[PDB]
C-alpha cells in the first residue's frame, strides 16, 4: 500500500500501524496514513518544546520569507495536492485546487500580517500623577506549542489558516488533520518539508481522535488548541483544555431572512450557492430559509427551479453534488429528510440516493416541530420556513443554538443594520450568502458555534501573549 | 444579628440561612449574610438576562455616568466602607481606606475607557481583488450575563475591577464576593443600588463557594466567568465553563533577581515593601529572592534590619503585620516555616506565633528542596535563594508553576530587557517591587497564575465579542 | 464702560485702548474689551513659553483634572454666559445657553481622550533581521504654544474645541476669540481663572484680528495654529505659518442630494433644519439642495410650507431667525438674493429685510448662472438647483470649491455609498442634515474648506508630535 | 550625447532643451536630462489626474502587486542602477548598489502596509445618547496627485520612500529627482516603466529647481508636496504649498551627547561612522559632539586615530571619503574649516583639499561662537565642543534651529531618558548612531529639521485622508 508518514522532527516517520484511506466516491484506496502511539505523540511534542526558543529567536521577517516559501510550494504543487485532495474527501477537483489556492493565500497573508503586530508604551501619568515617571513598554510572545486540528470538508485550507498565524509568531505547531483528509493534510506537510523550517518547528499526528485525540488534547506539553469540527467535539476540547487558552469553530445553522421589499432573484441565486455548496457540507451555509410569507411561494418557486440546474455526480466531473463524505453521513441526512416528509413539509424536489449520493431537495413548509429546521445536517437538503413578521424570523433566528453568520435579504439597510445587531451570529451578511470570506475580515460564532474569534489578524492576535516591562525614568 | 441582604433584582433579600461573619483579629461577629439556595441563584440569573437587552440598548455614555455616579457614592462613605472591610478581613485600617478609593479610580477609569472602544472597517480589496467592493463595519457587543468573583484579601477593589469594565459594555453582573469579605461586598452593592442602576442588572450572591460554588459557575444562563483566587480553584472553573469564556487571576510567588550591580539599599526597600504588604498576603508580592551569592550577605543584611522594624499588631493600628485570615492559613505557613527550618534554612527573625498572628520571619540559606522556595505561602514569610549566575536565577524562576510577575535589580537595562524576555511571568519590573500598579497597564500571569489579560482596557476587550456585518457597495 | 480685561500670566489686564461692543440686534453697548499692543502680545507668549516646561511636567490625569473642573464651572454659569453671548451674536437665547453646554462636554470629552493616548514599541526585525534586537519606543509630545482663534458665530464652542485638545496634551494655549463675540471669548477664560490652571498656561488676546491678526500669527514664538473661519483669512494664515503646523476649518456650502426614492417629507424637515439654523449663519449648513426634478414640485412646495412657519424675531425670544451679525452681512445676502432673483430665479418666499433682520427666502429654478449657487451667504437665503441626473447632482456638487460636507436622501444605501465616495467632502450624511455632530467623529472639510481633521481625538493627534527612543537589547 | 527622457503618460520625452550630467570626482560627461518647459509639467499634470481615479479604481491587492514588481526589477537591475548612480553623485559603488537594494526593501514594505491600513466604526452614544443609533463608518482616501523631491544623497531611496506609500493608497505620482542625480531618478523611472503601471499613473520631472521649481510647487494641480532637501527649500515650499498638505525632510545638525559613563571606544566608532559616512554628506549624522570633558581627552583620542583610518579617494574604489558633490559644495565646507581655525580650534587632522576631495578633519575645542558649531557642513568635518555638565549639552543641544536626531551615550538608561524627553529632536538614539534607520520606525525632525512623520506607515497615513459615511440604524 501507499504508505504516507508523520513529518517529526525534521523527520518523515511510519508507525507499527496504519489506517487506510478510501475515496468516499468510489471505494478505491488511496493509500494508509501512520496511526500514532501515545509514545510518538510525546515525542512530536518533546520536539516541538525543544525546537521552540530557537524558533522564537529568529527574526519576524526570517519567519515570514519560510512561510512564504510554503505558500509559493503549494501553488506550484496545486495540481497535484489538488487531485488527491478531490479525491480523499469526494470534493469537486477543481474546487479541491482552489482550497490548496486559498491556503497559499493565507498563508502568504498571515506572513505579512504577523511581521506587522506591534507592541505599546503606556503612561502611569494617565491614571496617577505619582506614577507619571513609569512607562510600560508591552510587546507579544507566543503562547508556546500550538495544536492544530482539521476537519474533513478543509483539510488542508482549515490547517493553514492556524498553522502560519502560529508560525509567524513564534510559536511552533503539531499538526493533526481528520483521519478522512490525512493524506491531504500530510501532502501540505511536504510543503513545509520542503520549505526547510527548522526540526521541530512543525510537525503532524494521525491517527483516529476518537481514539488518540483526548491524548493530544488533554496532554500538558499543549499549550493552546485550535480546533474546527464538531459542536461536541468542541465541548469536549473546552473541558479537556482547562485554563488553557484555545479557540473553536464548530457548528452552523446560517439562516436566510428575506424580507418583503428583496431582490428575490438575486436572493434566489445567493442562498443556491450558500445552501448547496458541496453538498451542504459547509458550515458557512444558508441552513434554513426564514421568509416573509407574501414573498415565499415566488422565492421558493426561483429556488426549485435552479435546485434542478444542479449537477450531481462524481468530483472528477466538477458536479455540484458529490457523495457525501461517508454512509453515516447519509444515513444521518437521510432521517431528516424523513421525519420532515413524514411531518407533512412538502418536497419540492425529488428525494433519491444512490450509495451515499443525495440528489438536493428543497422542502417548503418547514416547521420548527421538524429536526430539519434545527439540526445541521451536513447534506443537499434545503428547508423554508415561512413567517408573518420580522420579529418571528429574529426569534426562530435566535432560537437555534447556533450563531456563526446569517444573511438578510432587503433593500432597506437602517433596517438591515438593526436586524443584525439583534442576531446572535458572527458576521452578517446583507444581500449575500453567508461566508467566511475574505480571511483579513473577522470570523467568529456565537452561542455553540465557537470560542474566539478568527480572520488573519485575529488569529495572530489569538495565539500570542504579551510581556510588560515597567521602569521609571529619572 | 446584624443581617445583611443581597442585592436581586433592584431589591434586598435574605435567605433562609445566613452566615455569621467574624473579625479575623478579635473573634467578635461582624453581621451576617445570606446563604442562597440554588433557587434563588436561578432567580438572580433570571434577573438579570431579563435586563440585559434594555441596559444594552442604553448609550455607552448613560452607561458611563451610572459608574461615575457610584465611584462618586464609593468616595464618599470610603471611611464607612474602609472601616468594616478593615475588621471584616484584618487588614490596617487605613489600607482598607485606599482600597475603597482605588476601587472608585477603577470604576471611573473603565467608565471612560469603555465609551472610547472603537470598531473597523475592512476591505475585501486587501485580501483579493475580486471582493473589492466588500466591506466589513465590524463593532462590539457585549457577550451577555457576567459572573464576578473577588478574593478574601481584595473583596471589593478586585470586585469593582470585573463589574465596570463588564457594565460599561453592555453586559450584566452577577458578583460573588468571598464569605470571608461578603459584608464588604455587599457594601459595594449599596452603591450600585444608590447609583439607581436598572433592577437586574447588577446583582449578588452569597453563600459558601465550597457550597455553591460550582453551581453558580457551571450555570447555564452565565456567559462569562472573570475570577480571582486560587489555583486549585481556577483550574476547576476552567473546567466547569466549558467553552464558555473566562478570565482567571491566580496564584502568584513572584521572584526578586538581585545581580551584581544592583542598588542593595533601592532593593532592599522594595523587597521589604512588596514581600510584607499586608501579611505576605498578595497576590502580587516578591514572594522568593534568588540573589548572586557576592551580593547576598549584603543584602540579607540590610532586609533583616528592616524586617525588624515592622510593626506588628491590630488593623485598628495600622500596623504592618497584622493577624492572618484564619487559622487554617496560620497553620499551613507554620508547617512552611517548620520545614524550611527543620531542613536546615538559617530563620534570621524569631519564628513567633500568636493566636493567628505570625510575626515577619527572613530564611536565608533556602534550598529547591524546602517547600518554602515554591509554595506560596500567604504569610509573613520571605526565603532568600542564593546563585551563583544570572542563568540559574532564569532557571529557578521559571522553575515554578507560577508566572505573575517579576522584579530584576540591575544597572544594566539591555541586559535586564534580554533576561526579562525568558521570564515566565505577565509583568517584569526593573528596580522596583512587583505590582498589578496603574490599572491602565497590561496584568496577566503565565502558567498556572492566570488565564486572561487585565488591566482596564484588556478587561473591557475581553469581556465583549464583534458583530461583522458584510455588504457590497455599488 | 464695562471694560473687560484679558487674562495674561494668572493676571487680567486692560489695554490703553478698547473695543466697544455693541448688541446686533438693538445696537445697545454691551462693554468694551482691551485693544492689545503687538508688546502686549509679546508678553502674552512669553507667559506661555515660559509656563510650558512645567505644564508638561504634571501628570496627565492632574491635566484632566484641571478641564474637568473649567466643564464643571460652564455648567454652573451656563445661563450666565449664554445671557451674554445670545446678546453679543444676536444668536437665540436657549441655543446660547446650549454652545456653553457644548463645550462643557468637548472639554470634558477631550479631557478623558487626552490622557487615553498610546505610544508604540516598533521592531527592527520587521524591516530587516540585521535590526532585530533594535525596538523604538514611540511617545506623543506637545508641539508648544497654540495659536486659538475662534469664529463670531461659536466664539466659546469653537474655542474650547481647540483649548481642552491642546491643553490636555502639555501645549500651552494663546486664545484669541473674534472681536465681535470677544466679551463672550472672555467669560470662558473667567473659567479657566477660576480652575486655577497655573499662570501662563492659558492666556487671552483681544484686538480687531484686521490690526493685530497678521503679527499674532506671524509671531515665531506660535508653534501651531488652529483656526476657524472664512477661507480668505484661512488662505492668509496657510501662508503665514511657512512651514509650521496650522488646522483650518473654513468655509463651506454644503450640498443636498434629493433622489428619486427619497422620503420627502422627511427630507424637506432635514433641509429646513440644517439651512435656516441660526439664520443660515453656520459653516455645516445645507446651503444648496440638488433635486431630482421629477420630485423636485413635491419637495419644494412642503419645504416653501415649512418655511412659513419659521419665527422670526429677536433673540431673547428665541426666534427661529434673527438679525444677521452686521449690516456688511446683510447688504452681502441682499446682493445675493438680487443676483438671484433679477437673473430669473423664483422667489417662493418674500423678500423683505428690517435693520439688519432678513425674512427667510426659498429660491427655486437656481441655476449655476447665479452667485447664490455658489457663494456663501450667511444669511436666512436658500436655493433649489433641479438636475436630470444624479451624475449631474455629483458634478454640480463637486463643481464648488467648498468640501466641508453633504447629505444625501435616498433609500438605495449601496448607491448612496457609492455616491459618497465621489463628493469631494469630509463628510456625507444619509438621510440628515449636515452638522458637526457628535464631536467623537471626524470632523474635516475637502479643498478649500479647510485643513487638518478635527473631531477630539483628531485633534488630539494633530496637536502633539512624537519622540522616538531607539536602542539594542543584548 | 546619451539623452535620458521623462516617463510622461506612458511614453518616455526628450524636451526642445537638455540639462548636461557629469561625474563630480571626474568631470567626465554622464549623458543629459531633458530641461522640461511649464507646458510639458502641464501636461504631466493634466496625465496623472487624468489616470487618477482609474488608479484609485483598482483594488489594494492591485496596486501592491505592481509595486512588487517595480522593486523585483530594481534587484534585477541594481548592480546596472548602482554602477551609474555611483558615478552620478560620486557615493562608493558598494553603497549606491545598497540605496538601490534599500529601496526596492522600503517600497515592497509600503506594498505590504497599505493594503492593511483599517477604517473605524464610531457609535454616537460615546458622545450623547440621543445619538445612539447614529453610526460613523470611516475610511481612508487618496489625496490626490502627489508631487515628490529627491535630494541628491538619496535620489533613487528617498524618491522610493514617497512614491511607494502614495502609490499603494490610491494617489497618483509626479517624480522630479535632483537634477544632479537626475539620471539615476531615470533609471528609477525605468522600473516603474516596466513594472507596467497605467499610463499616467507615474511620471517624472525635469530641470533646474532652481528654475522650474517654484512653478512645479505652485501649481494647483498638485495635491501634496512631499520634499527632502535644505532648509531654506523647504521654507519655500512651505508657504507656496498656502493649505495644501505638505512633508518635509530638511537639514540636520545631530548632536552625539557623551556622558562620563559611555564605554568611549563603542562611542568613537559611532561617532566615525555616523560623522563620516558619505564625506559627512548626510542628513542623519553626527555632526557635533557634546562630551564631558573630564572624559573628552581619551574620546578625542581614540576618535582622532579612527579618522586616519579611513580611506580616502575615488567612488569606484569604494573610498570612505570621496569628493563632494560640487564646488560650491567644497568651498563653504573650507570656509567653515577657515572659520573655526582662525578661532582657535584644534585642528587634530591635517587640512587638505584636491579638487572638491576634502580629506577628513577632526576639530577639538571648538566654541558656540564658530559656525562650524552650528552650520550644517555636508563635509567630512567634525566638531568636538567639550561641555562641564548634562544640563549645558541639553542646552547647546537644543539652541539649535535644527532638530532631526540625537545620541546619547552612557549607560544609565532611566537618565538616559530624561534626556531624551528634553531634546528638541524627531528620535534619540542611545548607544548607537544616529540614522533613518529601519524604515517601519518613525522618521521626524524638530524646529527646522522638517514638518511631518515619515517611516513606511506614517507615509500613507499622511498621504491619505478619511471619508466618513454617517447613518442612522433603525
Ligand atoms: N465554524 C467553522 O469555521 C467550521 C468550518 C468547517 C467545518 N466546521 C464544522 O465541522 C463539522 C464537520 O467536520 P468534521 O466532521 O470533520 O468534525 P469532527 O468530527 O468534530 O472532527 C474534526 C477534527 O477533530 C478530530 N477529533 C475527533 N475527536 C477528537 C478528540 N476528542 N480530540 C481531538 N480531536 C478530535 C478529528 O480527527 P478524526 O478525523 O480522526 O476523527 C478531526 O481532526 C460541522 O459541525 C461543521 O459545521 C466548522
Ligand atoms: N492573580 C491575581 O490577580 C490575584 C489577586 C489577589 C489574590 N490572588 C490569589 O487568591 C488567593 C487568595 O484568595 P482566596 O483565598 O480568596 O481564594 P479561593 O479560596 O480560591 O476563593 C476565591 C473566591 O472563590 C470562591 N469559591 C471558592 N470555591 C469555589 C468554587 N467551588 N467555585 C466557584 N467559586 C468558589 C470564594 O468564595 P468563598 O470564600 O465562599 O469560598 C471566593 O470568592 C491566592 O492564591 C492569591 O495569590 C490572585
Ligand atoms: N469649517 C468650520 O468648522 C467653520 C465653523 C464656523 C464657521 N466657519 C466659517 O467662518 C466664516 C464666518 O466666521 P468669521 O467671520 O468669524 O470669519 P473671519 O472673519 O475669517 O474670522 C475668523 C476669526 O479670525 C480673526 N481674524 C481676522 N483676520 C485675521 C488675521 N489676519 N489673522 C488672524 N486672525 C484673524 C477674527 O477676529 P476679528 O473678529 O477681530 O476679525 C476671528 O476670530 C464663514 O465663512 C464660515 O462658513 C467655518
Amino acid at each position: 500500500t501507499k504508505q504516507y508518514k508523520n513529518y517529526v522532527n525534521g523527520e518523515w516517520k511510519l508507525s507499527e500501524n496504519e489506517i487506510k484511506i478510501y475515496e468516499p466516491a468510489s471505494g478505491a484506496e488511496l493509500g494508509s496514513v501512520p496511526a500514532m502511539s501515545t509514545e510518538e505523540v510525546d515525542y512530536v511534542y518533546a520536539s516541538a518544546k525543544k525546537a521552540q526558543p530557537a524558533w522564537r529567536a529568529l527574526s519576524y521577517i526570517e519567519r515570514a520569507a519560510y512561510l512564504h516559501k510554503v505558500a509559493d510550494i503549494l501553488m506550484r504543487d496545486k495540481e497535484k495536492i489538488g487531485a488527491i485532495l478531490s479525491k480523499e474527501v469526494a470534493k469537486g477537483y477543481k474546487s479541491a485546487v482552489s482550497e490548496v489556492v486559498r491556503t497559499a493565500e493565507i498563508i502568504n497573508y498571515a506572513a505579512e500580517e504577523g511581521l506587522r503586530m506591534e507592541g505599546e508604551v503606556l503612561e502611569g501619568g494617565s491614571f496617577e500623577a505619582a506614577s507619571k515617571k513609569k512607562i510600560a513598554v508591552v510587546r507579544r510572545e507566543p503562547v508556546g506549542l500550538v495544536l492544530a486540528i482539521s476537519p474533513f470538508n478543509y483539510p488542508v485550507n482549515l490547517a493553514g489558516s492556524k498553522i502560519a498565524p502560529a508560525l509567524i509568531a513564534g510559536n511552533v505547531i503539531a499538526f493533526k488533520p481528520p483521519t478522512q483528509g490525512s493524506i491531504s493534510g500530510l501532502l501540505l506537510a511536504e510543503a513545509f518539508a520542503e520549505a526547510g523550517l527548522p526540526a521541530g518547528v512543525f510537525n503532524t499526528i494521525t491517527g483516529r481522535g476518537s481514539e488518540i485525540g483526548d491524548y493530544i488534547v488533554e496532554h500538558q506539553a499543549v499549550n493552546f488548541i485550535n480546533f474546527t469540527g464538531s459542536t461536541g467535539i468542541g465541548e469536549r476540547i473546552g473541558k479537556m483544555a482547562g485554563m488553557r487558552p484555545i479557540m473553536l469553530e464548530l457548528g452552523g445553522k446560517d439562516s436566510a431572512i428575506v424580507l418583503e421589499d428583496a431582490d428575490l432573484e438575486l436572493t434566489a441565486k445567493n442562498i443556491i450557492a450558500g445552501a448547496f455548496g458541496y453538498s451542504g457540507q459547509r458550515c458557512t451555509a444558508v441552513k434554513r430559509v426564514l421568509v416573509m410569507e407574501s414573498v415565499a411561494d415566488e422565492l421558493v418557486e426561483k429556488i426549485r427551479e435552479k435546485v434542478l440546474a444542479l449537477t450531481i455526480g462524481n468530483p472528477e466531473d466538477d458536479a455540484d453534488i458529490t457523495p457525501l463524505i461517508d454512509t453515516k453521513s447519509a444515513d444521518y441526512v437521510e432521517g431528516l429528510i424523513n421525519d420532515a416528509n413524514d411531518k407533512g413539509a412538502t418536497a419540492l424536489t425529488e428525494i433519491k440516493r444512490e450509495g451515499n449520493l443525495i440528489c438536493p431537495i428543497l422542502f417548503d413548509k418547514v416547521t420548527t416541530d421538524m429536526r430539519l429546521a434545527w439540526e445541521e445536517p451536513f447534506g443537499p437538503v434545503l428547508p423554508i420556513i415561512r413567517v408573518t413578521s420580522v420579529e418571528e424570523a429574529i426569534e426562530i433566528s435566535n432560537k437555534s443554538e447556533y450563531g456563526l453568520q446569517a444573511s438578510i435579504f432587503t433593500n432597506d439597510f437602517p433596517r438591515a443594520f438593526g436586524i443584525a445587531e439583534q442576531l446572535e451570529v458572527g458576521t452578517v451578511h446583507i444581500n449575500n450568502k453567508t461566508q467566511r470570506g475574505t480571511d483579513n475580515f473577522p470570523f467568529l460564532g456565537a452561542k455553540k458555534s465557537g470560542a474566539g474569534i478568527q480572520g488573519v489578524k485575529y488569529s495572530i492576535e489569538a495565539m500570542t501573549t504579551v510581556k510588560s516591562v515597567v521602569f521609571d525614568i529619572k
